């Protein structure tokens, strides 16, 4: 009696779990790194930090191409921008300038940036005394602030409704950049009927108007005599030509990114953060305890209150390594014949490091599956430390994060600001916030309310 005869077959349920888990259970079977094809397609996923690090590191250059996609292609407008760019004159450029302009607010401070928002922000919530509120929006608004006075010195006020529309927007653009992650092993949308790339299209085309008439608007005030923010610093390096690289779409989508990202990256992280909070009171409460006691009620929290509020400092890098905004990265691409552990990987081929599998690797975690902020301590508390080098939340090498400070600074002032003024409790129907996310292109976590009241020793302390 004879085997039939087999067209296909994949190792797992299409979507059934997370794909980033998924594929690190496989590992007990076909070891670290593997690979899966798609009709040409071919794509290694690796969930080993040596191996990672090979991709990212020590061969770098190789494996920093993005492979294309239709969603993606609509969102950076034909490859344009930096994160979903492939590796070439545009992407260099454009990541040059944008992290040029980062210098430009290193002592318009950064840290008086974030700080002004985030006194904005307590205000607001300070008004919600005694009501249990979802906290979404307000830290949006904060974000979106921040990073729009980086992009054009400008920030909206209360009640704008454009924050409104591009909250919805956002919203939009991760509903259908992909079901669940980018990481597709059937390639559904070509497959089937759907509505999927004109929904995509709609929610980017009113991003995109409302980004060129920023800049239409920006070309009158410009001026070479100054440069302060990032558009400046665009514009700047088009009228030194490169030319062909620098216009206007060009430029747009390249804000585009930065303003995606640095709103729901760190927006995610901080709902993820007070949600492991809510689960975990006694870490909260020596999270108070610490910045009662380095902080007290004498001024507002600063950059410098890292070396006093370790607690926190671990609590938010453990976050990062249980609930990574990207558990799967951005999708790599050999841009040339190469090889990864000594095995051979063709060019063009598709590379995912499993950030996941290098976070929850037994062998390098104790317990990686419990929220732990210690396991960034010294037993005696007196300092953090750097327990596994399995631990690459914002990627390595070429295409590593290029906001990684503005993250951590937004990350630490937001939540030792918070802490200083408000208590953050479960609210009356005593509902937690499930912790198993939803994995979009950003990790994110199921909507959630949380009991703020302002705290009797902030009071007092007027
Ligand atoms: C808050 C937590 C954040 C985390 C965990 C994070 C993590 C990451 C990761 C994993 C990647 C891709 C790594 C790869 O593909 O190899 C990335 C890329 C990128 N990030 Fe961040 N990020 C964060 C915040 C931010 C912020 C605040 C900005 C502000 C501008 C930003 C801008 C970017 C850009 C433009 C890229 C694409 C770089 C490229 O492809 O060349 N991210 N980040
Ligand atoms: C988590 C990461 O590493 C990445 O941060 C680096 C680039 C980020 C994209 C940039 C373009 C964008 C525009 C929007 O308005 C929706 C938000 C996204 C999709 C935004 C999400 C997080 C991304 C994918």
């Amino acid at each position: 009696l004879l085997s039939l005869p087999l067209v296909g077959s994949l190792p797992f349920l299409p979507r059934h779990g997370h794909m980033h888990n998924n594929f690190f259970k496989l590992q007990k079977k076909y070891g670290p790194i593997y690979s899966v094809r798609m009709g040409t397609k071919t794509t290694v996923i690796v969930g080993h930090h040596q191996l990672a690090k090979e991709v990212l590191i020590k061969k770098g250059k190789d494996f920093s191409g993005r492979p294309q996609m239709a969603t993606l292609d609509i969102l950076s407008n034909n490859r344009k921008g930096i994160a979903f760019a492939d590796s070439g004159a545009h992407w260099q450029l454009h990541r040059r300038l944008a992290m040029a302009t980062f210098a430009l607010f290193k002592d318009q401070k950064l840290e008086k940036i974030i700080c002004q928002e985030i006194s904005t922000l307590c205000d607001m919530l300070a008004t919600h005394n005694g009501q249990s509120i979802d906290i979404s929006f307000p830290v949006f608004v904060a974000v979106t602030n921040v990073i729009s006075l980086i992009c054009f010195n400008t920030s909206y006020k209360n009640g704008d409704p454009e924050l409104n529309v591009i909250q919805n927007y956002n919203e939009g653009i991760i509903d259908n950049l992909s079901k669940d992650s980018l990481v597709d092993l059937v390639p559904w949308l070509k497959i089937f009927p759907n509505k999927t790339l004109e929904k995509l299209k709609s929610h980017v085309k009113i991003r995109n108007d409302l980004l060129n008439k920023i800049l239409e608007n920006y070309k009158e005030k410009f001026r070479s005599d100054s440069i302060t923010n990032m558009l400046d610093t665009l514009m700047q390096a088009k009228m030194n030509s490169d030319s062909e690289l620098l216009s206007d779409n060009h430029i747009l989508t390249t804000i585009g990114d930065i303003f995606g990202a640095g709103v729901e990256t760190t927006t995610s992280v901080v709902k993820w953060t007070l949600a492991f909070l809510l689960h975990n009171p006694q870490v909260k409460k020596k999270l108070y305890e610490e910045i009662d006691q380095n902080v007290g009620f004498s001024r507002t929290p600063t950059i410098s209150d890292r070396n006093r509020l370790l607690l926190l400092e671990a609590t938010i890098r453990e976050v990062l390594r249980l609930r990574p905004v990207a558990p799967m990265l951005i999708p790599h691409k050999a841009n040339v014949d190469s090889s990864i552990g000594e095995f051979a990987v063709d060019k063009g081929t598709e590379v995912i490091i499993n950030l996941w599998a290098l976070h929850h690797n037994e062998k390098e975690w104790h317990q990686p599956d419990q929220f732990m902020p210690e396991r960034f301590l010294n037993p005696a508390g007196t300092q953090l430390i750097s327990p596994s080098v399995s631990y690459l939340p914002f990627g390595a090498g070429p295409r590593s994060c290029i906001g990684e400070i503005l993250a951590r600074q937004e990350l630490f002032l937001i939540m030792a600001w918070l802490l200083q003024r408000f208590d953050l409790e479960v609210p009356d129907d005593g509902q937690l916030p499930s912790l198993e996310g939803i994995p979009k292109v950003v990790f994110l976590i199921d909507s959630f309310k949380v009991k703020i009241k302002v705290r009797q020793a902030w009071r007092e302390a007027q």
